């Protein structure tokens, strides 16, 4: 198709989705060449940008609908304090390259990455990451969060599936009659500023994907930057294990597994919860002897039992997650804290850079 004629003739389908395929263009500039992504927000395509010599981008197309489009409108302001914020694009948040309004569609432009860190576990049969490979992505996702909190910002929804590998280009460790896969380059982004809020802004009451949502966000008792904390330790969990810390979809047995495998939740924030109905005399209320029961007894168990080496790096690592996984988001470790955790002793210079 030719730029000019394709960016002008352009609909949308009853649900207020651009109507578009690959080969079609946006603005005399974006030519769509593949897909990569799609929610209710819309849809995530990638684009050759051809007033900047075909260089890939990833595009994502809003929904042409009031919600979607004020939401983009927010995330916009997120990704242009971060672009603000970072002249040397060193703090590893996806680099936004242009927006516009696409009869409606608000449209924001990246940078183009390769698979998120969960596509990658799961392609290698969900076997973990090497420690050496936990440690790098920790302390990338400890300095990109704590760029991000020192700019008044929580993302509230960090995940594996929105932390990407600049290059996910894998090498075969062994390959016997699941082939065992280690990704060559660590370097890793953090995407979807979607749900990004800053202090002084409406504070959407449950936040986070249900494995990665901490105590105070559960409890309602207000949340902010430990939001995020508590995610990073939930992630690094998964990274070295290859299985979700808290298998749960309920909220009670959420609660009653971070007491298994943590210790006690703090008395003042049972006293302040409006969640009185998970808890009996300040306990949680909880059948050990039922189904449920009997799963969470056999499979949560204290955080330091998931450790597989008993070596420094790997007791330094469970201290650490431990930090990030305190109940109480007043006491949990701070990012610019956890950068200095001798944890990360154990980088090496093209580490740190
Ligand atoms: C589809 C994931 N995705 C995004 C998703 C959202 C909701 O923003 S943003 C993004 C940027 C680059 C990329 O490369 C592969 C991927 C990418």
């Amino acid at each position: 198709q030719s730029s000019k004629r394709s960016s002008r003739s352009v609909e949308d389908d009853k649900e207020g989705h651009l109507v578009c395929r690959i080969g079609d263009w946006l603005q005399e500039r974006y030519e769509i060449v593949g897909n990569l992504g799609e929610g209710t927000f819309g849809k995530v395509v990638e684009c050759l940008d051809h007033a900047r010599g075909k260089s890939q981008v990833a595009l994502k197309i809003i929904r042409n609908v009031g919600k979607y489009r004020e939401a983009a409108r927010l995330e916009i302001n997120v990704l242009k304090k971060i672009k603000e914020k970072d002249k040397e694009n060193k703090f590893l948040c996806v680099l936004m390259s242009d927006w516009f309004n696409f009869h409606g569609h608000m449209c924001i432009a990246f940078e183009l990455l390769g698979k998120n860190t969960f596509e990658f576990l799961k392609e290698n049969n969900f076997q973990p990451y090497p420690l050496p490979h936990v440690r790098h992505m920790a302390y990338q996702l400890c300095h990109a969060l704590r760029f991000l909190h020192e700019n008044q910002l929580t993302h509230t929804d960090l995940k594996p599936e929105n932390i990407l590998f600049v290059n996910s280009e894998f090498e075969t460790l062994y390959n016997e009659h699941c082939e065992e896969k280690s990704v060559k380059n660590t370097s890793i982004r953090v995407v979807d500023f979607g749900s990004a809020t800053f202090d002084h802004e409406h504070h959407t009451t449950i936040v986070a994907t249900r494995h990665y949502r901490p105590p105070e966000v559960i409890l309602e008792l207000g949340w902010a930057q430990p939001c995020d904390v508590w995610s990073i330790g939930c992630i690094l969990f998964e990274y070295y294990r290859g299985f979700t810390l808290f298998q749960t979809h309920e909220n009670r047995e959420h609660l009653v597994m971070m007491e298994k495998i943590l210790g006690p939740i703090p008395s003042h924030m049972i006293h302040r919860t409006r969640k009185q109905k998970y808890f009996y005399k300040g306990g949680l209320v909880w059948d050990e002897n039922s189904s449920d029961g009997r799963y969470v007894k056999e499979n949560c168990k204290p955080l330091k039992s998931y450790m597989l080496q008993d070596s420094l790096e790997h007791v330094q690592l469970f201290d650490l997650m431990r930090r990030m996984l305190e109940f109480d988001p007043a006491q949990r470790i701070t990012l610019a804290e956890a950068l200095l955790h001798p944890f990360f002793a154990g980088l090496t210079p093209e580490e740190r850079s």
